[PDB]
């Protein structure tokens, strides 16, 4: 409701000069990103669970492995992204931003990556947007590497054997269009 | 979504079913259905292992915190006699009392026993009861660096939300919850 959003939204802070142009680079050539009150919302949720490692699925440009590493400046993020143009582009911002030692950039098919990402250590968190599709798969793939205790968070779940997944307590909370936090048991 | 968002409720045991019916016929304050389910879902994320609440009341949300997080412990603190008892008797009802510690006093004159606790990692207060304020400058140093004051009925607050020592969010659920986490000479002048 247009009066709750306009109190909430006035207590996001400004970003980084650099960040803020990156919000503009993504509108400009269609890459979707969070918007500024959910991108929020989980950075808080993050802060909370207290993650030392987040894996992301899609990087895009960056942004939200980004806004992750400035918000947790102890964690570090694994994040993998497909096509090398968005693949390239993220890795300058990471590199401008001197956080190429806290985000893990990988390029490029996550579906032969979890060779790799099996000898990693297990994952406090594991981020994946049900939107970039393919949602099943890599929930099957990345699920195993996540903690006991640990978190998958789904950005765009609803847009059931998720929430009925014997291993996971699932929760959907309103931000952005609905994130699923399933915690594993 | 709002709408399915709105049902998302599984059944409580019958005897936690009955304490809710109670309190809404005997109008004892109580967190909405909704709130609790966000609220207890994000406690599992963040994993506590001791709480501290303020305001028991008929021991609902002491209950159903300790019911979901089966390790943690909690020490809650009510002012009225008649809601302390009948706390102690759910809690008693529910086996519960291991877990569970009532404190039956005024915050407010109880810092100095509370002090001698060790930090908990979650303080649990709540934005329509009375105090709220005093409350929270009294009881947000045993709160751990890291650690969480939730606070209900945030929305149905400018203070805390630009308080120092906290990074403090609103969540619109239930009747809004705060989470505010807890951030990290003389002739001497002679010689020096
Ligand atoms: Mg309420
Ligand atoms: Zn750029
Ligand atoms: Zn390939
Ligand atoms: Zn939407
Ligand atoms: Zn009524
Ligand atoms: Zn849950
Ligand atoms: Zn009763
Ligand atoms: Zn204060
Ligand atoms: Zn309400």
């Amino acid at each position: 409701e247009e009066r709750l959003k306009h109190y909430l939204e006035k207590q996001i802070p400004a970003r980084d000069q650099y960040i803020e142009q990156m919000e503009r680079e993504a509108h400009e050539q269609q890459v979707p990103i969070m918007d500024l009150l959910g991108m929020e919302s989980l950075l808080h949720l993050l802060k909370m669970a207290a993650p030392a490692r987040i894996l992301e699925i899609g990087t895009a440009i960056g942004y939200s492995a980004i806004r992750m590493a400035q918000a947790l400046p102890e964690a570090t993020i694994v994040s993998i992204e497909r096509d090398e143009r968005r693949y390239e582009e993220a890795h300058k911002h990471v590199k401008a931003l001197g956080l190429e030692s806290r985000i893990e950039l990988l390029f490029g098919d996550a579906l032969q990556l979890g060779e790799k990402l099996e000898l990693y250590p297990l994952f406090d968190v594991l981020f994946i947007d049900a939107a970039k599709g393919q949602y099943r798969r890599f929930f099957d793939m990345y699920s195993p590497m996540v903690r006991p205790g640990g978190l998958i968070l789904s950005d765009n779940v609803l847009f059931q054997w998720l929430l009925e997944h014997p291993q996971y307590d699932t929760r959907i909370f309103p931000v952005g269009d609905g994130i699923a936090i399933s915690i594993k048991r």
